């Protein structure tokens, strides 16, 4: 279970974000640069009902791959319904749309096993308000790894 932004404004998440830091509840969704959960997040592209399209670049086929998830708004606040990287929800736990945003992705089924979480940042520097933010909010949290990058990588293709 999760601490959510209740008030949140989809259209104001709008635009370019990299990925600053990660953290999952199990070492094995981040463990490697061809883990499942180890994603790079591009864009988030709020729709004009409210669903939200996540541009992202992961490690494949030997290839730093480009991907769309669409994720679907629910009844609660805060959560999307997808069907990726064996995932099943998106949840927005805290932003300030124009510095840092914190989400995660889990399986209903098995959250413990399945929960990821991300530290997005508008620009690639080492945003240690951001990261503080996201300590704030993995306090909560039951997570056994966390990942950081430096300004550097958040500009390469799948973070080097
Ligand atoms: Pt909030």
């Amino acid at each position: 279970v999760t601490q959510t932004m209740k008030g949140l404004d989809i259209q104001k998440v709008a635009g370019t974000w990299y990925s600053l830091a990660m953290a999952a509840s199990d070492i094995s969704l981040l463990d490697a640069q061809s883990a499942p959960l180890r994603v790079y997040v591009e864009e988030l592209k709020p729709t004009p009902e409210g669903d939200l399209e996540i541009l992202l670049q992961k490690w494949e086929n030997g290839e730093c791959a480009q991907k769309k998830i669409i994720a679907e708004k629910t009844k609660i606040p805060a959560v999307f319904k997808i069907d990726a990287l064996n995932e099943n929800k998106v949840l927005v736990l805290d932003t300030d749309y124009k510095k840092y945003l914190l989400f995660c992705m889990e399986n209903s089924a098995e959250p413990e096993q399945s929960l990821a979480c991300q530290c997005l940042v508008r620009t690639p520097e080492v945003d240690d308000e951001a990261l503080e933010k996201f300590d704030k909010a993995l306090k909560a949290l039951p997570m056994h790894i966390r990942l950081s990058f430096n300004p550097t990588q958040l500009e390469e293709q799948c973070h080097i």
